[PDB]
């Protein structure tokens, strides 16, 4: 209708998304490896704006300097050939067995130091490629057992690491900012900074908090049964939504990484409504895995579907908010009053206001319906294109 | 052996715990109401240190001033008769139908103002009774549907409310501090500030953050599938564990409020280990419900079991930490190294250290086992009293 | 468009749905009680086909015979006035404190006998009102602790109870059949027969299995994180879908009882697709609760929304299945081949078929993509009305 | 004390347990491959009774006949050298990419036929090695999307497959029986036969149901939030507990496969209590993964811990059941009455018994406490070795 993405829509994809070969813990690869150059070309043809990478997605672990230079050269040529951007990069601190107990919070100090050096090397590369955001997903930070990890000590180590990275970027005069990606579990039994809230709270204890925000992922918050739009709202309220990862998840299970729109469809609607109403200006990044049932045609169909679903939901959310009948229902439900200060008159005036206590008619207020069901059915009708 | 509590152990109980009449949404009351005086006497006989209350537990909603005075007088006499303390109090902003859409974040502004006045009245009472901590559980703050609640606006209202309460306590010269209690859901479909992390993050945006901490509850974090000891560790790391609620929960379901030790027993062990190792000095408060299957004899047995289980776990955790074989296993697993700074030498030294990158033997480090399973089996053996 | 229900659509509602007064465990009632006569009239005006009841919804517990007769007379007049039917009835074996440890599986034998007599009395009433199905939801059958309930003994008692009920209906020559409603938890910590599968398995051990089927509820299976359409498919496969309860649930939490279509919208789509493709001919019954935020206008809006959402989804699922492009995608994904016997040639022929083992080209088969993502995006486009 | 296993305890392990190399979806191997001969020797030294295998654990996929013969010969020599048994075997119908959409319920018919031939070949081997039980875990049977898999058709295919296998074993005169292993999800978004109940129900529709039972796994049922002891009780009630897999899981997340005793410790206690009270005579099989943090010393420690924890729990459960104070508490809680028939007098006598209805004192019965909390605290005290 026809919901066709173009680079102006700012849709981005990780190399590791469309490039996922399909290995799962009970299963071998179902697809051959993709050359990053091919991924860049195919994503551009679909209307993507850019790509993102872990160090080890772009440059095989253990590469020589000559190999590294050539991998980067080929990638840059593909970006130049297509007009694709690289808005974000990140470090792989989870695949190699050296990181089995963590990177920044490994019990082994030598591993912690190595993790920092590996990250710093890739920050330099990210800046060279034009990235504005550097993500950190501490997927190995955590434990399967209680004695293995003293979390206060681990948080001290995690703060030290992020503070050193902030010192580094400041010393180099780089404009790049960090986005910490929470996840509750998987691959560790419990992961440190398990939700958006825990990550937001941790950032406030860093030496230079302004350099750090969050990179929430739809499926990660949903793995804790949380409301992803609500958590995004809190991140926006805090001024900390530096990046976002979009995908689908069906509740509380392993991280499915379904295409965006799959999983909890209504949550996807309310997320798009929020991002668009708030004027979020960052990339709409997809961190998803085309299911291992698919061949490459299915990989590109799944990637296209991520963007299509965002655009359909954008249309429906805008129509919802613009509909005079919805605007009336929002007033009927007192969403306008929610946005007004409780006591701009000040504390003493509130204390002196008999209408707030002695003369408050509690039963009359209690009897007033909220009209939320009518409002929500208008929302459903807009999502489904069942208005009239 | 025999794990007998005394007031020196600082165990406290809400009036609403042992006083729960057994109504659930599919069920009528199974027990008669308890007079608070009787609860104070019976808890003291069990070795409790004190009790806590919502306003409406102590003074029936809608009471006259003469009725209020008499309810408080009788309660104070029972406290004096027994030596019981009142370390914490809180407001009921959830039972009355006026609070069906919230107290502090109700869409209706008049309800928000009333909620604040109801709280302020009870802060005065709490201070009169000697409470150090004032808990706020915003159980009605949230939504069942996406359009009903704009979370950025609701967080603005929530901040306004807590800021006004901080202004109030400061204006009165009170020493009392606030503890915000997160919960992910129930009774609302999703509750605002759903976890310890979200609450910690929110506090940092208040005008006087030093006045506010968290009151985490075992079962609430477990309703999001989170690791309660880990979340307590983050609260301790932040200096924000102002109070704690102890109970049991079996995973992801309705809030069960089982007695402490029930539900996730190993998590209970690691929690006690953490509180005791950290020297937490606040009350060990039980927010639990004796199951509705029980008569009053079972109510008091369940309350006694809360304290007994804490004391057993305290003994076992202390024995674990003191055992030279465990101390050796902790070193074998590099818990000592986790507690050492990563780079006290500083950023430039780390950047110049070839042992951290070019000359780091990644394969040798990767080959070193963590020895976590042996450590955890020593922990299991200590918990079960199966050492030798 | 405009998705208007009429009695021919066979939509039914429990009296306890629209009549829910809004009490939750942390909250008092937000709505006055509804007279069943009023509910019948209001539901008929919305286009409902009928209503269902627990004994105690229609006749207050403890009523005299004269009171009982009058309650039933008034209800029958309302049914006659409106043309509403009563296709299903059930017993309340959960609200009264006598049932705190169960009805049919109470540890107390006298309670088990009473539960059976209470049920039998209401079976007679159900038959008088024309009900074809008698539901049993054993919400109190289960435990909070391991020693409280020996499940083998409880299953013996549960079988005895259902066998006695089958003997009763057979002895009276009644045509009514039973539908057992599974639920995993709430109000008990764990409920016996927690899923559709457990209930199906139990039925096979009854003396007269043909008299018993299941009454699955959307939200109950989703409280165990299960796929409700899949479970319905297994019940249909077994010939045991005797009734169904439709509502919404957001994953793993307390039973929300949201209106149908809310909660997991895509699961609602696939459910409707399955019921309609299978030709399920039973009532489309809504077991839901208008949120306690609502006044009566919101109650009726929420009930109307249940039916509206079913009808929208019915339209979209039919359009999906009828679309030649979808029919082609289904063949591309080998749904046709799934429906063909694996080895109609028989075991010996399979054993002798070299194409099934020695000469099977495993790599060629593995390379063939399933094309499931394209199929699922066609399904999404149909659900959202985004085709063209 | 010291909880030392010996072969008489009938503890068994899969080759794939201790042999797990540590690959997870975000991580490469952390341990070298183990020769099955070495695993047999090391497990025997720990006091194991036997081992189990998938075809592809023992014989690399794609092996020639000469290679196959030699792999089996070496394995048999190790079994003979140690006295280890092989009580169970199974087929790998999940790792190879050909099985990406299933084995027995693959949409591709040629894959379904191949899956059956692969299984049949391994049934022959299992019988040669003396296995009594043949497990089937359909880990790839299921879907990520609704259109991909018609579950009624898939259940038809699954029944055909199991019926053909039953025809095969009967035709060969083998004594081996099948055990179907349910799992709710992972690696598929939803797996067919997701719980013990669904598997039990499916078996009743097979042509020769007596040949089939279940192989429940602790962590699988817990991935649906279900009570594993309750599900085992239902399997025992049905006469269908043909095998069992023991491990640990912390609730609703990816399948952790922790050592037995880890995860939900109290559920482990009640499971052991049930198996021992019921006289279950099958192997106590561990399907677990030593965490990838561990070296080989940690692998063997984790395996030893599985057995140790079973033996500790066995001791504590026996002591609980034998304690006269517990026996009294069980009577106080009416567990004796739960085990008595409800109405051995028959239906007519129940209908004629005024004590069951008109003269039943509902309030007196309701007032009687169940005494479950005292019983459960005795259970806790026994588990923790805190009696006296
Ligand atoms: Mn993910
Ligand atoms: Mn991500
Ligand atoms: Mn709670
Ligand atoms: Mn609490
Ligand atoms: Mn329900
Ligand atoms: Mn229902
Ligand atoms: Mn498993
Ligand atoms: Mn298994």
């Amino acid at each position: 209708m026809n919901y066709q993405p173009t680079p102006e829509d700012r849709f981005t994809f990780g190399l590791w998304t469309v490039g996922w070969q399909g290995r799962d813990p009970f299963g071998d690869a179902t697809r051959r490896a993709l050359d990053p150059v091919e991924s860049v070309r195919r994503l551009a043809e679909l209307g993507a704006h850019g790509v993102t990478f872990h160090d080890d997605d772009l440059i095989p672990f253990g590469s020589s300097d000559s190999e590294r230079e050539e991998h980067v050269k080929r990638f840059r040529q593909a970006l130049d050939d297509t007009g694709m951007k690289v808005p974000m990069a990140t470090t792989n601190l989870f695949t190699h067995p050296v990181f089995k107990d963590g990177g920044f919070t490994a019990n082994d100090r030598d591993v912690r130091r190595y993790a920092l050096r590996k990250t710093i090397r890739n920050i330099d590369l990210a800046v060279e490629l034009g990235a504005e955001t550097y993500v950190a997903w501490g997927g190995r930070e955590g434990a399967e057992s209680g004695g293995a990890k003293d979390v206060r000590d681990a948080l001290d180590r995690m703060k030290e690491a992020f503070d050193l990275l902030g010192e580094y970027v400041t010393s180099q005069g780089y404009d790049i900012r960090f986005a910490i990606e929470p996840k509750p579990n998987e691959p560790r039994g419990d992961i440190l900074l398990p939700t958006v809230g825990h990550a937001l709270a941790f950032i406030e204890r860093l030496e230079r908090p302004e350099l750090y925000g969050v990179n929430p992922e739809v499926g990660h918050e949903q793995m804790a049964g949380l409301n992803f739009p609500h958590g995004i709202a809190q991140a926006l309220w805090a001024g900390k939504l530096f990046h976002i990862d979009l995908n689908g998840q069906n509740g509380i299970k392993y991280d499915q990484d379904l295409r965006f729109g799959a999983g909890d469809l209504r949550a996807a609607f309310w997320l798009v409504d929020l991002l668009e109403s708030a004027g979020y200006s960052g990339p709409r990044h997809f961190d998803f895995k085309p299911p291992r049932t698919e061949d490459f045609d299915g990989v590109w169909a799944s990637a296209a579907g991520c963007m299509r679903n965002y655009l359909i939901l954008k249309e429906r959310a805008a129509a919802f908010r613009a509909d005079p009948e919805v605007q009336e229902a929002l007033r009927a439900s007192r969403l306008d009053e929610l946005a007004r200060p409780t006591a701009a008159d000040g504390l003493q005036a509130l204390l002196d206001d008999r209408s707030a206590f002695e003369e408050f008619d509690v039963d009359a207020a209690a009897a007033r319906g909220m009209a939320f069901e009518r409002l929500d059915q208008l929302a459903m009708d807009h999502l489904l294109g069942a208005r009239g």
